């Protein structure tokens, strides 16, 4: 059923998060990290202490596609092996968010053509910066429309709420 995400998803904020590449996915959903660059560290860790939910939604650049999203479990805290772009090194991001995942399924981007982003001038709600904040009920139908995923158990991400 939708009912427990529904409620983790209650009252959440919700943001676009870009990765360079699909290593970057694959490695935060194994080990449930993510770094960015400081200011986006600085936004989200703005929203964690401010929200009950804080959920980011993932797109590798160029895949036409979300690849999932989770919630943040802490805030940036300071070596996860990150395949980085060229020229950069570890130390130009900021700390490690430790995150739940809640949906590890994907969604193309043409399954969200009918949802506008207020934060980004209601353009579909696929176009963002990384790091563009999504307004809570465009965010909310969002991650409604991702495949349900069997494997997760939202009872533990409940409680830390
Ligand atoms: C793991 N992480 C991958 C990304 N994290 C993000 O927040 N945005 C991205 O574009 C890519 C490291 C990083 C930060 C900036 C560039 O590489």
């Amino acid at each position: 059923g939708t009912s427990k995400l529904k409620y983790v998803l209650q009252d959440a904020r919700f943001f676009l998060i870009k990765s360079n590449n699909h290593e970057n996915v694959s490695l935060a959903k194994a080990k449930g990290v993510w770094s960015t660059l400081p200011v986006n560290e600085k936004k989200l860790n703005l929203a964690f202490r401010s929200a009950r939910s804080v959920i980011l939604i993932f797109s590798v650049r160029e895949s036409g596609k979300f690849q999932g999203f989770a919630r943040l479990s802490s805030e940036s805290h300071h070596p996860i092996h990150w395949v980085l772009p060229a020229g950069m090194s570890a130390k130009m991001l900021g700390g490690v968010f430790k995150i739940d995942w809640i949906c590890r399924r994907e969604l193309p981007f043409t399954k969200s053509a009918h949802l506008t982003n207020p934060w980004n001038e209601h353009k579909p709600v696929k176009i963002g910066r990384d790091g563009q904040e999504i307004e809570l009920e465009c965010g909310t139908q969002l991650c409604l429309l991702f495949p349900p995923d069997e494997s997760i158990d939202l009872y533990q991400v409940i409680h830390k709420m």
